[PDB]
């Protein structure tokens, strides 16, 4: 079936929408060709509609029907329960999108009784009603690159009545069966300590490694009625209520497999066919869909002892090595498999002998030195996109800081540590905001973080070598180098010079403060102080952190 019907109406905004990188005061002190970054916008999403709208076969085989008794076997294992309605509404971000029938995300929080009342009727029509499709939202994603432009990414998502509701139904399912259907596979389980220690420890158990990152071309388009409803008699296998039964199939039949679409006046615009981008069960259900037809694939191309690394539609393999002759002809018929599956890729795979030149979750692996020279795997990327949304962000307030989870999830990084820490600790201090608690995604989820906590962060997500890194690759080094040329931005040496300052006005305030000068900071002076253990570490709270993925999910944690 196509992925997609088009009425012709068109994918419309909410409030005005900037293309432009906006500029202040601040902006040429992290970069100066502002013309290189740009926003996407409602305005493109037709180009990327275009993209999108194809059909899909798809023809099973044998493997396809092994891996999935194997995956249902372990399902039955999960016992789950139905969340409260007080539990979801507090689940909700306060910046979610508000409903159509008179109540937002803060009403819900805050659990008045017209949001409880209305979530309470929708749960009752999901129980009474298996078969008329709910009502989706689609939207443009307002999203910054640097130009190498993208067209817009579509999100489609259903009202927040409707949302709460399938909390209540699946949010402990999403994030307790993909660990237990997938095991060491599943990819959000991982700090990205853990995921790197992962990757390494695999590479090294291969006597011949190789390894190759697969790029499905659109995954959620590509993903099918039949798809849909695999992944449901998967959720199905799970000791349940049966009210999360009942539940659980009809946002299926009516939401997940499909429905019609409607933009922000309120005009068809059409139907989908394939995975909304927007629900709670976005990152699970690609996670699984991908793993199945992945490991089915991995079996008809006779892959050798084939090690899966999954994060919803973010595949790496790692295998042994059959020569390059034949891991070429493998990935053939590898990708043969899986465009039989209806998971063809965007670019073809190629096999990779180096685990350093293996790019998975936009991330590749490379090494540094500790204190004792040691040396020290740590995950990193191209700082171009991380560079070009700090530097809208800059100038703009935004829901999600994006700078602050990639200073989270790339602290061990020459980039994050000279560049995004300086610049960004520099401005909570000329605001005197360093007290004040950030929004930021993780996996998916939104986290209110206080940007005083990132040196307990950092030492619990990374180890303290984060903090006593030196001694990058020329690898590294070299991007690193051509971003900023690419960017304007200024040489590694201006940063060394700034956070020198910045430290010592973190040092003179004391307290967490002088915290953050004294782990992250001592990078930039010569004469270095010792880094032990940091005491509120072991204290922080973070269960929750790296359970799953909730891309499009609407989670608030
Ligand atoms: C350093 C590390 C450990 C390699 C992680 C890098 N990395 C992420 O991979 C990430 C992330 N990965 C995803 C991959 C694939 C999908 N596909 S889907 C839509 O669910 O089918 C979704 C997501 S996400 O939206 O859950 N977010 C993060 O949220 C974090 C935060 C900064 C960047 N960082």
């Amino acid at each position: 079936s196509m992925s997609y019907t088009w009425t012709g109406a068109l994918i419309t905004p909410c409030a005005a929408e900037e293309s432009k990188l906006p500029i202040n005061a601040l902006s040429n002190s992290l970069l100066r060709h502002h013309n290189m970054v740009y926003a996407t916008t409602s305005r493109s999403a037709g180009l990327r509609q275009k993209k999108v709208t194809f059909d899909r076969l798809q023809v099973l085989d044998d493997h396809y029907r092994d891996v999935l008794k194997e995956m249902k076997a372990k399902a039955s294992t999960v016992k789950a329960k139905l969340l409260s309605v007080e539990e979801a509404c507090k689940l909700t971000p306060p910046h979610s999108a508000k409903s159509k029938f008179g109540y937002g995300a803060k009403d819900v929080r805050n659990l008045s009784s017209k949001a409880v009342n209305h979530i309470h009727s929708v749960w009752k029509d999901l129980l009474e009603d298996t078969v008329t499709p709910i009502d989706t939202t689609i939207m443009a994603k307002n999203e910054v690159f640097c130009v190498q432009r993208k067209p817009a990414r579509l999100i489609v998502f259903p009202d927040l009545g409707v949302r709460v509701c399938e909390k209540m139904a699946l949010y402990d399912v999403v994030s307790t069966l993909p660990q237990v259907v997938m095991g060491s596979s599943y990819g959000f389980q991982y700090s990205p300590g853990q995921r790197v220690e992962f990757l390494v420890n695999t590479w090294k158990s291969k006597k011949n490694p190789m390894g190759f990152s697969y790029d499905t071309r659109c995954f959620d388009s590509t993903v099918t009625e039949n798809d849909i409803r695999v992944e449901e008699s998967i959720y199905q296998c799970c000791d349940l209520a049966p009210e999360a039964r009942q539940a659980i199939k009809s946002l299926t039949e009516r939401l997940y497999i499909g429905g019609p679409l409607t933009n922000s006046k309120g005009q068809n615009c059409g139907y989908r066919r394939c995975r909304a981008s927007g629900v709670l069960t976005t990152s699970c259900g690609n996670t699984l869909t991908c793993y199945l037809k992945a490991s089915a694939a991995c079996r008809a191309a006779k892959l050798q002892d084939c090690t899966m690394l999954v994060n919803g539609d973010d595949l790496v393999v790692i295998c042994e090595s059959a020569g390059t002759q034949e891991d070429a002809a493998s990935l053939r018929v590898f990708t043969e498999a899986m465009t039989r599956y209806s998971a063809p890729p965007g670019d073809p795979p190629q096999p990779e002998y180096d685990l350093e030149l293996i790019t998975s979750c936009s991330s590749n692996v490379s090494v540094a030195h500790d204190a004792s020279g040691k040396r020290v795997y740590y995950l990193t990327r191209d700082p171009t996109t991380p560079l070009a949304r700090a530097a809208w962000e800059t100038a703009r307030h935004t829901p999600v800081n994006s700078w602050l989870g990639n200073i989270i999830m790339y602290a061990p990084t020459l980039w994050a540590r000279m560049i995004l820490m300086t610049h960004f600790f520099s401005i909570l201090l000329a605001q005197e905001q360093l007290e004040k608690a950030l929004d930021c995604q993780i996996y998916g989820a939104c986290y209110s973080i206080e940007p005083l906590d990132l040196p307990q962060i950092i030492e619990r997500l990374h180890g303290l070598s984060a903090f006593s890194l030196h001694s990058y690759s020329p690898g590294e080094i070299n991007r690193v180098a051509s971003c900023l040329r690419k960017l304007g931005v200024p040489p590694l040496r201006v940063w060394r010079h700034r956070a020198r300052s910045v430290r010592a006005r973190l040092l003179s305030q004391g307290g967490r403060a002088a915290t953050c000068g004294k782990y992250l900071f001592n990078w930039a002076v010569k004469t270095k102080l010792k880094l032990t253990p940091i005491p509120a570490a072991s204290q922080l709270d973070l269960s929750g952190w790296f359970v799953a993925g909730y891309s499009g999910g609407d989670i608030y944690h």
